C-alpha cells in the first residue's frame, strides 16, 4: 500500500495530541520538494520581483508536501511543491507579466493528461470562485474558512501526485465526508498562522481578524488564551470525527477505489500539517532552513 515513504518515530516529532491514531509519514525523496519549491522562488525573482529565501512549503526537517503528501509519485513530487510554492507566494499578496505559468500547466501535460486537465479545471472552480467576510459566528465562519484554505485546490494537487481518476459524479460525494478534516487542518492553521495574520490585521487597520481565534474571541467573550484552548479542543473532537468515518468508508466498492485513498491520504495530511507547522520558517521566523536547502536557495539549483 505504501511504498514511497516511511513512517517517522512518534518519539522524534512533537503532536501536542492534535493528530492522535494517526501516523506521521515522510516522504523517501524529500530533496525533490526542495529543488521544485526554491525554483519557483527563482522563477519568481526572475519575472516577477524579489524571492531570495522564501519562508513557504519549505521545512529544515518536515516540509509540507513531503509530510503531507508523503506516498506522492516520485517523478511527480517536483512538479507539485513548484506549484503548493506559488500557492504559498499567491496567499501572501491576498493577504500582469506572470500570465507566463502555462510553462507550469503544459509541463503536466507531459506526464498524465487526463489528471491534469481535471486539475486545471479543479483550479478554474476554486480561482474564479474564491475573489467573490469578518466571521463572529463559528458556525458561520466554518463554511468559509473551508474554502479559503484550498480545499479544491488542495483536491486536484494531491489527485495527481496520487494518480486517481474520481469519476465526476462522486465530486460532489468525496467534499461531504473530508468536512470533519477539513474543518481539523482549518483550526489548526487558524492556530499557528494566528501571529503573522494577527501581525497582519494590526497594520492594514482592520478591527477584526478572518481567523478562528478572533472569532471564538468575539462568539465566547473571552480572551486569547481561552479562544487557543476552545480551538485545540475542537480540533481533537473533529479529528476524531473523522477517523469514524474512515473506518465506516472501509468497505463500499461504490466508492471509487481511488476516492478511497484519497480518503485514507487525508489522514496524513493532518498529522503531517501538525508537524510541518510545529517547526516550518513560516510560522516559526526563527526557524533556520537546512545546509542544504540553503546551498540552493544562496548558490542556486
Ligand atoms: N493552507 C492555507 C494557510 C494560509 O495560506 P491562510 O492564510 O490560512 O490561507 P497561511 O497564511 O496560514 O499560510
Ligand atoms: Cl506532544
Ligand atoms: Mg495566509
Ligand atoms: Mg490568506
Ligand atoms: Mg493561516
Amino acid at each position: 500500500e505504501f511504498k514511497y515513504s516511511e513512517v517517522v518515530e512518534p518519539s522524534t516529532y512533537y503532536t501536542e495530541g492534535l493528530c492522535e491514531g494517526i501516523d506521521v509519514r515522510k516522504s523517501k525523496f524529500t530533496t525533490l520538494e526542495d529543488r521544485g519549491a526554491i525554483r519557483a522562488h527563482e522563477d519568481w525573482n526572475k519575472h516577477i520581483g524579489p524571492c531570495r529565501e522564501y519562508r513557504g512549503t519549505l521545512g529544515p526537517r518536515f516540509s509540507f508536501i513531503s509530510v503531507a503528501v508523503p506516498e506522492c509519485i516520485p517523478e511527480r513530487l517536483e512538479v507539485i511543491s513548484y506549484a503548493n510554492e506559488f500557492a504559498f507566494l499567491h496567499d501572501d499578496v491576498t493577504d500582469g507579466k506572470k500570465r507566463i505559468q502555462s510553462q507550469l500547466f503544459l509541463e503536466m501535460l507531459a506526464i498524465d493528461p487526463e489528471c491534469a486537465k481535471t486539475t486545471m479545471k479543479s483550479w478554474a472552480r476554486f480561482v474564479e470562485v474564491g475573489s467573490s467576510t469578518r466571521f463572529v459566528e463559528l458556525a458561520k465562519y466554518i463554511p468559509y474558512r473551508i474554502m479559503d484554505v484550498g480545499e479544491m485546490f488542495w483536491f486536484g494537487l494531491v489527485t495527481f501526485g496520487l494518480g486517481l481518476h474520481i469519476p465526476d459524479h462522486e465530486l460532489e460525494l468525496c467534499r461531504e465526508l473530508m468536512a470533519n478534516a477539513w474543518i481539523a487542518v482549518g483550526l489548526q492553521n487558524d492556530i499557528w498562522s494566528w501571529p503573522k495574520e494577527r501581525d497582519a490585521a494590526t497594520l492594514h487597520g482592520k478591527d477584526h481578524v478572518v481567523n478562528a481565534i478572533w472569532v471564538l474571541m468575539q462568539e465566547h467573550q473571552t480572551d486569547v488564551d481561552g479562544a487557543m484552548q476552545i480551538c485545540r479542543k475542537l480540533i481533537v473532537e473533529y479529528v476524531a470525527k473523522y477517523l469514524e468515518v474512515i473506518e465506516a468508508t472501509k468497505n463500499d466498492e461504490s466508492i471509487s477505489l481511488d476516492l478511497r485513498k484519497y480518503l485514507d491520504a487525508m489522514l496524513y495530511s493532518i498529522s503531517g500539517n501538525v508537524v510541518w507547522s510545529l517547526e516550518c520558517p513560516r510560522y516559526n521566523p526563527d526557524v533556520s532552513f537546512n545546509k542544504t536547502q540553503l546551498e540552493w536557495m544562496r548558490q542556486g539549483l
